[PDB]
């Protein structure tokens, strides 16, 4: 008969969805296209396509919900066929701007907005941007809106993806990267110290390093204090010009390029 025959739809999205239908043997002159939500009294929308084509993309839509779907072929210069119509749910909708919180060398934490659509719970992945690594995976539940990824390596740009969990489907991933800082020096240790010196030796962060930065401070006196940059082959410093019996906060900042170490922290007091 005139009716299309076999209306479904292909490719579903949050505000989208493809559908398609038979062609008949004898050409048709154009179809109709109405659209609306299933038990919803607000207008249904309508469009035509020329006979030729056999697809139609619904666009403009809402996520998580319910639609009708019914199309008409039309021969007349009109006359309308029986309705052909389906019914069928877009995607759930995914969180939105997401912010990374705190950024160490082994761990990243984000939080990000509800999805608009009535969630289950949270999938998260964290994945490198570039080197072919693992991917890790953490569920969070409906109502949370925070995650902490420990696990992490140094100086790694990784890709954080949330997806929104729900029984009619899962959301397209809320996606952002972060890098994650340097480790800190091991091991500050004081190895001599004389009236206006002070000598320190560290282990260096396990990975390349563009330099190191050391301030040293009094805490309780005041006077000029002494900043000092040093090469990345460094593992001791030896600072000068200090006052003495001065209690002396000493910390060493790893650097690489924009990235900061924490410092590794210690005082001492110079000698008499």
């Amino acid at each position: 008969s005139d009716v299309p025959r076999d209306l479904e739809v292909v490719a579903a999205t949050p505000t989208s969805l493809l559908i398609s239908w038979d062609a008949p043997a004898v050409t048709v002159r154009y179809y109709r296209i109405t659209y609306g939500e299933t038990g919803g009294n607000s207008p249904v929308q309508e469009f035509t396509v020329p006979g030729s084509k056999s697809t139609a993309t619904i666009s403009g839509l809402k996520p998580g919900v319910d639609y009708t779907i019914t199309v008409y072929a039309v021969t007349g210069r009109p006359a309308s066929s029986k309705p052909i119509s389906i019914n069928y749910r877009t995607e759930i909708d995914k969180p939105s701007q997401m912010q990374v919180t705190d950024v160490q060398d082994n761990s990243i934490s984000v939080k990000w907005l509800p999805s608009s659509s009535p969630v289950t719970g949270y999938r998260v992945t964290t994945t490198p941007k570039n080197g072919p690594g693992p991917t890790k995976t953490k569920t969070a539940g409906p109502d949370q809106t925070e995650m902490t990824i420990e696990g992490l390596q140094p100086t790694v740009e990784y890709v954080v993806s949330v997806y929104a969990q729900n029984p009619s489907g899962e959301s397209q991933p809320l996606v952002q990267t972060a890098v994650t800082t340097i480790p800190a020096p091991t091991d500050l240790k004081f190895t001599q110290g004389t009236p206006t010196s002070l000598s320190a030796q560290w282990t260096p962060p396990n990975v390349q390093l563009t330099g190191y930065r050391v301030r040293v401070t009094p805490k309780e006196k005041t006077g000029p204090m002494k900043e000092i940059n040093l090469a990345p082959d460094s593992s001791s410093v030896v600072v000068s010009g200090l006052m003495v019996a001065t209690k002396y906060e000493v910390s060493v900042y790893a650097l690489k390029d924009t990235l900061t170490s924490r410092p590794a922290q210690g005082v001492v007091t110079t000698l008499e």
